[PDB]
Formats: C-alpha cells, sequence, structure tokens
C-alpha cells in the first residue's frame, strides 16, 4: 500500500489482496469522506471477474491446508486476531468514523460485534460438535462430523464494515472455508486493514482473499455470476431484498443455500400501558441509530389509540433535539451523513412519495443545507450529505409502511389493542426485527408468539442485537440461515454421516433389525377384579 | 373412493385430498403394475394449478389452528400414527409390491423406515430445544424458540414411496407446519393410503393435502411455480439434479431454502485387505437393491490393483446368482421390474453410450424378453419392463462413470491405493453416499476425511442408511439439508431470538457493556526466581 | 508478601487470600524444591478451621454480587486472564520446575492447559444454554435456565499445580459460583501467583478465596469438616480414592455431589499387531511422564503373547536411555524428583510388597544416590528424592498390579488376546484412563467397548488428555462427574424448571392435556388387495 497526507488523515493507496499478494489492477475508485467530500480516505481498483474467478482458485488452492488445519488452530488464529481487534480498536473506531460517518460511539461498538465475535468463534475451534449416535445394529457405530464447504463468497454493506462481515468471516474460516470478500465501496480501508489483521493473527495467506468494487455492473455482481463457474461453495450477502433474491436464484440452481440477510421494515408496538419515556427513547434511538441505515432501524412506531397523541407530543419533542452533523468533528452527535449518495437519493425522493400517497409530514425538511438549516446540526452541511431527522403519520398499506427507506426517517401509526397491533405488525413484506413496549404479561407474550419476525425486543429497542444470539429475518428480510452463535455453523459446514460396522456381516437397516416382540398379554381387568 | 375387481387386488379409483374432501377432478390417469400391465393398482385425477393453488390456500387455512396446537399434542397425533402403520404393515407392504415392484422384505423395510420416522417425531413434540441465553446485560433475559414455517410444498419419488415422503411430512406436520403433497404417479394408492391414515391419527383436515399428478407439464410443475405466488414457505424434492436445479433457483428468488435430494453416484471402494466376500456382498447389494432405482445405489465399484482380477470373478460370479421377477408371484427375487418406463428408457440407453465410449459390458443383454431370456428370471418377462444385471469394465471421465443411470447397472473401475481410490471417487458430479471395504484403520480414516460425500459406510453398503442418521448430500446430490433426526429441525422451522427488558432504562448491547478492565500487572519475573 | 533471595531464586513469604486480603496467620510451613532441599521455596502459614470458616463466608458475601454479574462479563475476566496467563507463562514455567521439579517441557504443558481452560470458558459465557420447551397446554412456556450453586470448596494436588486447579477454578467463577481454595502444599507459590492472575484479571475480592496448609489433620480436613456447616454448596478434590471416599461421604450426606478425581491404575494394551515402536514409546511415556507421578499414569503394560519378548528387550532398551535429574539445571531430563516425601516412602515400599509376592525386577534399584548410582542422572542425586526407572513383570491380582503407585514404576503383563486383554485391563478397582496399541480395527472396538474406563486412547497414550474432552473415571476413579468442555457445566450450575402460565386458568397436566383420539379405522386389507 502507499500512503499521501490528507485532510482528517492519510489517504491510503491499496489494491486487491489475492494469495497474499496485493494487486492493483482495474480502474481506481475512490471512497471520500461522507462527512466531508474534501478528505479522501482511499483510491483502490475495481476489480474485473477475471481476477474475482483468479481469487477464487487462490481461495480453492489454500483450503485444502486450511481444512485440514485442526480446528483448534484454527481457533488459536481466531483468538491471536481478538488480541489485535482489541489493540486497533481505537484506531478501527476512528476509520470507521471517517470512512463511513458513524459517530465514535456506534463505531467503537462496531468493532466490539467483531471482538465478541472473534472470541465466541475462537473458542468453537475446540467444540463444532458432531454426534455419536447408537446403531440398531450390533457391532456397529454411527457418527455425525461437521465439514467445512469450501470457498465461501461474501458480499457486505457499508453500513457495519467491521460488524457484520466479522459474522460471516470469522465462522467460515474457524469452521475450515477459504474466502473470497466482496466488501462495499463504501468502506475498504477498514476492509483491507481488516484484512491485514487477520494475516497478522496468522491467517495463511489465500484463505482470505478481497476483491474490491462496486455491485451492479461491477465486481460484486461479476461474484454473484461465479457461482454459475462452481467457484464458490457457499455464498453470504447483506442487502437488499431485491439483489437478494436474484443472487438466492443464482445459488439456488447451483444447490447454494446462501445467507441472506435482506433488510426489513420493523414494526416497535407501544402499548397503553408502557413506560412512555422508555418507549420513546427506544423509539427514538431505534430510528436514529446510524442515522436509520440499519437493517434492524425502526420502520413503523405502531401506538396504542388511548397514549397516542400524549406518544407523539413526546416524541417530536424527543426528535427535535436530535443532534446531527460531523461526527469526526462533533462525536456528541446521533447521527452523521448517509453513507452513500444511493440511500440520499432514495431518501429524498420518500418524501415525494409520502406527499403522493397521503402521509402527513411532522417533521423533517429533506437535506440539510446552509440555505435549509437544521437547528440542532453542528458542522458544515454543504460538506456532505446529511438529512433532517424526519417523521410521518402513515396508514397501513401505503409504500411509506410497507417499503424499506435507509436514512433518518420513521412513521407513526395509530393501532388500537394488541390483535391490532400484531396484524398491522405482520402487514409488511418484511420479518427481521421487531419490538413491542408494554408491562402487560399477557400482550407481551401475544406480540413475541403472533409476530412474524427472526428477532422481538420486549421493552427493548428493534435495533442492538446481541451478538450471540441468532441474527436473521423472515419472509423478505431472509431465507431461513442465521448468523452469529452456534447458529451460523449450519451455514458454513454440512454434516457427514459415517457408519462403521464391525460384525463381519452385510446387516440390513429396518430389515435385518433385531426388535423384540411382546409376550403373551395377562387379562389384568380380570386377575385384579 | 371406489374400488373394482383387479388381477392382484381391487383397482383402486381416487381423488385428491384437499381440506379433508376427497376432489375427483381432472384428466383420470392410472398406474399400472408394472410387475403386470394387466393388473390396474389406481385410477386417479391429474390436478391443475388451480387445485393446487386451492389445496396450498386450505393448509395456510389449516396451519394457524394446527401451528397453535401443543407440540406434545401434534406429537401423541404420530404416535397414533406409529401404531396404525405398525398395524397396516402388512397391507402397506403387499400394496408396495404391487404398485411400485419391490420385494415384500425391501417393501417392508420402507414401511419400517416411516413407522421409525413416526416414532422418532413422536417424541420431539416434547423436545423441539430452543435455548435460554444470558444477556451481557443485566436485569435482561435472551430466548431462541423453534417457529413453524406454514405450508410447506412436498414433491416425492416413487422408489421409496412411503419411507421417504415420511421423512418430509412427519417432521414438516410435528414442527407446526400444513402440507400440500405431490407423490409420484408411480405410487398414487401408497399415498392416498398414507394420507389416511394420517387422518385417522387425527391430524386436522387441510393440514395434510394430496394433489396427484405428473411432473413436468403437470401437478409437479404447477406446484413448484407456486412458490412464486408465495403459497409455500417451504419446499421438499426429490428426484433429479437437473429438476432439482430449477427447484433451488425457484425456491431462491422466493427465499426459501429447499430440501433436496437429487440422487447420486456412489462410490464403493474394495482395498486390497478387504474381507472380499463381505465386499462382494456389499457391493452386490448396494448395486442390485430396488434393481438399482435408489439414489444411494453403487454407481462405481472401486477396486484396488492388487485384488481387481480375483474381486471381479467373485463379483460376476455373485451377479449371475441374482433371481430377476415379479416379486408379488416370487418373493425370493432379489428386484423386480422398473419402476416406471423413463427410468427403463434411460437404462436402455447406457448400453449404448457405454458401448459408443468404449466400457467393456463384462455382463447383461439389456431387457430381459423371452426372445432374450435371464436364466435366473421366475415369471413373465413380458408382462413389464425388467432389466438384466448389468457389469461394466470403465474408466473414470466417461459418461458411465460420472452420470446417475437408474436400474440394475454397476461399473468396476481400477484403482491403486487409498490416495487414488479417494481421487476416484471423487471424480464425480455427486456426493450422497460412499462406501469403503477395509480392515485398514488408517485407509478407513483416509477415505472418510478424503471423501466428498454426505454419507460414508465403512465395510457396509452404499445403501440402507439407518432412518436416525442426517441424510443428505453434497455437491450435486444436494444443497446442504439434512433430512431424519434432529438435523431436519432446521429444514421446518425457523429461530426466533427474543429478547426481554427488565431494567426499565435504554442499554446498548457492545456499547453499555460493563466490561472489568485489568489491575496494574505484578512484575512476577522480578518478584520470583 | 515478601521476598528474600535464594539459591535458585527469591524465597516468596506470603499469607492466605481472605475477602482480597492477604492474612499471614498460622504457623509457618515452607515449601523446598523437591530437586534440591537448600532451595527454599515458599514460606507461608496453616489455616486454621476459624480462618477456612471466614474465608467460606467472604466467598458467600462475594457470591451475591458476582453470581448477577452478566455471564459473559465473567466471561471477559477469564479472557483477561487468557492474555496473563500468556503472558506469565514462562515466568510460570520456570516457578514450577522449581517449586514441583517438573520438566521445563511439562511445566508449559501445564500452563497451556489453564490457558485452553481459560480460553474455552472465556466464551462459554456467552453460551451456558438452557433450554426452551413446549408446554403441552396452550398459552405456557417452559424453560430451563444453568444457576450457581453458591460457594465451591477445592481442594487440589501438586502433580498439575495449574492444569488441574484451572479445571475447577475456571469453570466454578464462570458459572457465577465463588471459591475457597485449598491449593497443595507442595506448590503454594504457584497457586498464590495464580490466584493474584485472577486478581490482576479484574476477578472481585472474596469471589476466589486461597486459604494453605496441609490435608490430614489440617486445613484440607477443615475444609472438608466445614460441609457439615453449610458453609459450601459444591466440592472438589483431587487425590487418593481413600480420601475421595470420605469426602464422598461427608458431601452425600450435605447433599453435594463432589467432583472427584482419585487416581488410576490404568491399563495399556500392546497387541500383536500393532507398531512395536509406536507402543514402546507410548507405553514409555504412559509410564515416566512427571516421573509417573500423574493419575493417568500407565499403571500395567499388557502384551500380547506372540510379541512378549520382543517389546519387553525394545521396552527395557528405552527405559535405560531415560535421563533423570534436576530438571532446572538440566532440561532435557525426562523427570526429575519426587513432588514430595509421602510419595516416596510408598514407591520406596512396593519394592517390598513386589518383591513379598513374588514379582520380577526387571530394571530399578530404588532411590538414586552417590552409594547407588544411576547411569544416566544429571545432577546431584542427595539433593533431593530421585527414583529409578523401576520395570516389573507381575501376575494379575497382585499388588503391584492392582494398586496405585506415584512414581517411575510400570509392570508387564502377558496377555493372549484381546478378550483376555479386557478381562485383565478391567481386573483393577481403578477405572481412569487406558489404551490400546493396534492396527485391527475390530480389536480397537472390542476394546472401546469392553474396557470400564472414563478415558480411552486408541494407538496414543494414557496420558495426555487434550483439555476440550471429558476427564473422570469410573470404579475407584471418580464417581461420575467430569472436568472440562461442556461435561463440567453440571458440576458447578443447576437446572431451574420455569412454567409461565398465561391462559388465566388452573390446566393439570397428565389430566386437561388435550390429546387426540383416533378416527375409525377403515379395512384396508379388504379395500385394497
Ligand atoms: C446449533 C443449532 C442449535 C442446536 C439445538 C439444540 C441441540 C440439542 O440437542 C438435543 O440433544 C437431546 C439429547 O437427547 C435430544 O433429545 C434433542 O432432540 C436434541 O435437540
Amino acid at each position: 500500500m502507499r500512503k499521501a497526507a490528507g485532510k482528517y488523515g492519510n489517504t491510503l493507496e491499496f489494491g486487491h489482496l489475492v494469495g497474499g499478494e496485493e494487486v492493483l489492477e482495474g480502474p481506481l475508485l475512490e471512497r471520500r469522506n461522507p462527512s466531508d467530500r474534501e478528505d479522501v480516505v482511499a483510491r483502490f481498483p475495481e476489480a474485473d471477474k477475471d481476477l474475482v474467478r483468479k481469487a477464487a482458485l487462490k481461495a480453492r488452492e489454500a483450503f485444502a491446508e486450511w481444512s485440514r488445519t485442526p480446528a483448534p488452530i484454527r481457533g488459536q488464529v481466531l483468538f491471536n486476531l481478538v488480541k489485535i481487534l482489541e489493540r486497533e480498536k481505537p484506531t478501527l473506531t476512528r476509520l470507521m468514523v471517517r470512512e463511513v460517518g458513524k459517530t465514535p460511539k456506534e463505531a467503537a461498538g462496531d468493532v466490539q460485534e467483531a471482538i465478541d465475535t472473534a472470541l465466541f468463534f475462537a473458542s468453537e475451534g475446540r467444540r463444532l460438535y458432531g454426534q455419536t449416535v447408537p446403531s440398531e445394529m450390533r457391532d456397529k457405530e454411527l457418527f455425525t462430523f461437521r465439514r467445512p464447504l469450501g470457498v465461501v463468497g461474501i458480499i457486505t454493506a457499508g453500513n457495519f464494515p467491521i460488524a457484520v462481515p466479522s459474522w460471516k468471516l470469522i465462522p467460515a474460516v474457524l469452521t475450515g472455508n477459504t474466502v473470497v470478500w466482496k466488501p462495499s465501496e463504501d468502506a475498504p480501508t477498514l476492509s483491507f486493514v481488516f484484512a491485514k489483521l487477520f494475516e497478522e493473527a496468522g491467517l495463511p495467506p489465500g484463505v482470505l482473499n478481497v476483491v474490491f468494487g462496486g455491485g451492479k455492473g461491477s465486481t460484486g455482481q461479476w461474484m454473484v455470476e461465479l457461482m454459475d463457474e462452481g467457484l464458490f461453495q457457499k455464498f453470504a450477502f447483506t442487502g437488499s431484498t431485491q439483489v437478494g433474491r436474484w443472487i438466492g436464484e443464482v445459488a439456488g440452481r447451483n444447490l447454494i443455500r446462501p445467507t441472506l440477510e435482506l433488510g426489513g421494515k420493523n414494526p416497535l408496538v407501544v402499548m397503553r400501558d408502557a413506560d412512555l419515556d422508555l418507549a420513546v427513547e427506544g423509539a427514538w434511538w431505534s430510528a436514529f441509530a446510524t442515522g436509520g441505515q440499519r437493517c434492524t432501524s425502526a420502520g413503523n412506531i405502531l401506538v396504542d389509540a388511548p397514549i397516542y397523541e400524549e406518544f407523539k407530543r413526546r416524541f417530536l419533542e424527543r426528535v427535535e433535539a436530535t443532534l446531527v452533523g460531523n461526527p469526526l468533528l462533533h462525536p456528541e452527535v446521533t447521527y452523521g451523513p448517509f453513507i452513500n449518495e444511493r440511500f440520499f437519493a432514495r431518501w429524498q425522493e420518500h418524501y415525494r412519495v409520502g406527499e403522493a400517497e397521503g402521509a402527513r409530514l411532522l417533521f423533517g425538511r429533506g437535506r440539510i443545507t446552509r440555505e435549509n438549516p437544521y437547528p440542532r446540526f453542528l458542522g458544515d452541511p454543504e460538506a456532505g450529505l446529511y438529512g433532517w431527522p424526519t417523521v410521518w403519520e402513515v396508514r397501513p398499506g401505503t409504500r411509506l409502511f410497507t417499503e424499506e427507506v435507509f436514512g433518518p426517517t420513521i412513521n407513526l401509526v395509530k393501532v388500537d389493542g394488541i390483535e391490532e397491533a400484531i396484524a398491522v405488525a405482520n402487514s409488511t413484506p418484511y420479518g427481521l426485527s421487531s419490538a413491542i413496549y408494554t408491562n402487560h404479561r399477557h400482550w407481551a407474550y401475544l406480540f413475541k408468539v403472533g409476530i412474524r419476525a427472526g428477532m422481538t425486543s420486549i421493552n427493548n429497542a428493534t435495533v442492538g442485537a446481541e451478538a450471540h444470539l441468532p441474527f436473521g429475518g423472515v419472509k423478505a428480510s431472509g431465507n431461513g440461515g442465521r448468523e452469529s452463535g452456534i447458529w451460523v455453523l449450519e451455514e458454513y459446514t454440512y454434516w457427514h454421516a459415517v457408519n462403521e460396522e464391525y460384525s463381519g456381516r452385510l446387516q440390513l437397516a429396518q430389515m435385518d433389525t433385531g426388535y423384540v416382540s411382546p409376550k403373551a398379554p395377562t387379562p389384568w381387568g380380570e386377575v385384579l377384579g
């Protein structure tokens, strides 16, 4: 790599990581600081299909030795990574604030998720339990083993540039797979550095390959297409449902079960008996954490009729207090810029769609500019794409209600009773996260069994999942796979059933099984009388 | 249903089972006894897309009440089925001999697999374990629950008309799902009866719907296409890889992980130190059980060079002793007719492909006729499609070596040493079953870790998997899913992670976590010696 | 603590660790370097019953806050310990060579076991899985949780002064318990330092209390007796079966299940087909690792008749090559001194018992002195208690065959065939470790299912268990408990079953359960053929 002086740090120039070598091949892209476009964070090439193919073949070559490396040793590599991530947490935090516009508080939590993941799977090296199973035949033993799949293709987004990649990278290599990783073009430096920390931790060259570039019409797409050439035995993707469906399609015909985290429209229910201040804080954080650029961000606040006016009043008050700005210059802000222009553009459009379909705009004036200033802004709004906190009143069945919109926007929806709250909460193509604020035992229970969601919070935000629960969605949010904890092992391994015969005879199961039949029954009705 | 007298039993006329009602709608198909075309087993309608859609909506309606039925009660229904299958085993055995041409011995084992499955999952009703998980926050609890998916679409083959459907039907309903089942047109009576046994066991109407018909251009295809209309939350299919890839494709874009069992080309290795008589018997049974119409049937016998001539001699001797015939009239036969004409046709062609590519035909003269008689045939060969036991000598890389061929055919392949045996055993697009005969600890181990297969037998056949191990293949044989035992629960449920807050505060994971930092270290090198 | 200059390092003076405070109360004991009596390693007090009682009450006080500390945070403390043990491994290694007379190679492996344990349970903080279980009633949920027991009393030996204590200390505190630890008077410095490393890692004061002293008539005994006062909710002990039975007795009447590792007489079988050089090396290492002062040390080498003379010849040759000496001055030695005089005394007596009962002494002349020199000795044999490598030929049923003897001694026993090998291998009151050397699949299997032992090695030593398998013995070697891995969690937690009702009615299990009865059966025998 090379470095040059920049505004808020060095501008990094680096290439793809392929077979341990740095490959500077392809038209140069750059990543500008989203808080300040004058600050250039990285310059990096776009990998073409031929280079991704080459990376996949380097991964296949490295897979042989790596899969044969004892899992406890592979786990000790991850343990090295835990120490290295701990050491580098402040540096990675600072780089993440700069590269994707996260607050230092959130950026540290993002790095911490990777540390948590690393520690969890470091120890998993001495687990990866299969089963010993009793044969129905004598002189025979049955076994199950978890085996690695091969080469994993990974495409990740930039909103969680260390945490979410770690959910895939760490289990993948722990279970004995090799990886080709196409990180978001919004967080290439973090991705490059993270790959180098793996190298420092002792991960053999070629086990992790990083190929930079865009998505559609670019490296991301090339990578999906190479599933047709048999170069990936597994695929993982975070992004939109639209793209996920196509990846599911390609994976499906290549007999791959992809890991798909495909976003959501996450209902947060506030029942009449709720702790209003707690529910307001939870709804606020659910909506505006990461500037609403999380898959788990609250989409709709479903508020029970009797507290609707009081909640709206308190919620808008809380929303109005939100600090927005350059988090590098003003750490205390709740959120900073949009991660990229694509998200900003879609978010600008949702104002027009909302007005067109009769949503009531309670708060928000679109992009924050010097001409259109936001009272609690800190820094220069012209330096990047920053969005007004935005609050709507919407009806079910509308586009603002059903469609995911990354960015600082949230809808209030009036409901009456737990039955309607559940029905309305499920009136969305998605089913990722969910939440209900209530002190009512029974309502909490009804919501928990009534919601169709991968994750449910009782008196907690739709965001901030703990790193050691299964993470994933139902309906349009996923395809059944789960990340994190013990539940992700199904994603990166396959079951190998072994039966060992010692009888020296061909014994047929279900046919030669030595089942004992019952004896003649005693007439106990008559004996006991 | 209606019945009329037939040659070897009553001819059954029945319709689709939809919402509890019998629906006799659609152009009539018939199933003739494959051992004797004069014996008509069943007449049944072909369901059009509209009726399958209606069946899927009946399943969705029944799902609400059935998923809310406590799992231990759903398990007690399966326990009722265990008793009913036990009672009906002789009747089902006889019907299976008649309808699909299995031997009574194999037909009983087929019914027994369903009984084993039924008993396993009857008890699973009081298991279905999720987890309690410790929160990193105080006054907070984490939980995981297994939830049913919804409506399961099931398409099954006729080669295992009770066993293999039970692998899907039983776990599906146990886990709280409803089912639309499109059984093979080769085993419609068995399927109808099996569905009625579920009804007798107390399965509520609409939880299992059966729609009869063909595959391509027919009910099977309509059923796959309805995944695009959101009518299936899960899909299971047994059949060819070609069809499986298409089903995987459709499932994939609808964010479904299908259960796909897609056949194999199963290597059986005989090492130089093997028990020859045992390996011969295992190779023979692996090749000719069910007339080689199993997904797990041996495709290639890989024989170690030093025992090659001796094994070939003993194997051909064993093959020559094989009895073939109408298993209804001659129970003692090893195998009877082809299940259908599709399998017979492909099997006839493999002679021409083998000769064309220079395979050496050691034994077999194609279809058994009066003109082309087989010495050990019993009954009338003109009454159905019966195949000569067929043995080839082939080279790796040839079509006979790589391509699956249902029917009584097997290849011998010369290998030298465990390294070559493993490499050649993996030189196939498939990876379902596998086997090695050896007394050498180390060779068994190398094969076990070297093979790419879902299942491996040490000194046992490639066939005859025990019903309580995970069943499934890698590569072209499957997509990662497993059937049977605890491993199939992932197929018919999704994980629901619930976090419950009691702290009355918004606590952020990874950010507010109360991690304890270390104290000042003592310089022990200096303090001690 | 205080330090003074000594021969091979500083002499440490320290007191008991009770509630965070160092308590220098009680008659002073000392630990002399077992390799060199002139080198005084430590001076430390003997805790009386009143101080142990006080330590137990400090543990009870600390238990409240520590058990309420989230398990993931408790795990992060262990993760701190992993880093600290890594840092201190060279220092701990050196101290262990000095204090208990282990070779540097073995001492490092001992420290590494603790690091392995620490890492395993660091990650267990985010596991400790209980279950969610489906109720047979509607509107009801079932849960299981692992809860800590309370205060754990731990008594450990000095032969594995870091490894074996870590097996108890680490899981105990991870699962939320507090500990009173009575370490061996043979390794008080290591124990003091290990406790201080826990303190450095952030373990709250009082969660680990260390009380030094002897066993019988001393601190060890006082500690067992306090189970009668309800001060321990759990107890763990490593030592002799005799003492273990008494501890089991006291624990039993106080409704405690103690963790008891009680030594063994570990059979190593060498079958006629074995790799002789490998079996010789394994038998040699099994016998003389730690100078035969392991619970898992080989007691009897059972050699198959046809290879008996050849094995004896090669084994005695290998034994004769054994280097013995001061491992601080000569790291390359296989073993050094006896850990204590108790073990030396019993080992001296076994010569007299062996001769008395007609055992044939093949090799060994008792204590190594200048008068009685050993050819391959390095250093001064007068400086400590060093034992000749000792090899016997014995018959089954004799005291040398059945009774555990710590120290460098081993018996050869002639057997003929796997049946006799198994019977003779089981002809001992113990059942800890076991091993068989064979290339015969079937013999390995028969031994594996025929042996009565907690642990069995196939073509591996009776020693050197991997730290992530369950460790423990049957018969006189233990009481059912297992240490290490997931299996030790049962030792330090109890199951809490919770049922939550939401139905608003009293529903009786087994009585009000809504079991569905079967429908009227169809006579299928008659309906079909
Ligand atoms: C990693 C995916 C989650 C694993 C689910 C819990 C696994 C627990 O394994 C359990 O073992 C029990 C012991 O008899 C069996 O009875 C249960 O069927 C089985 O679920």
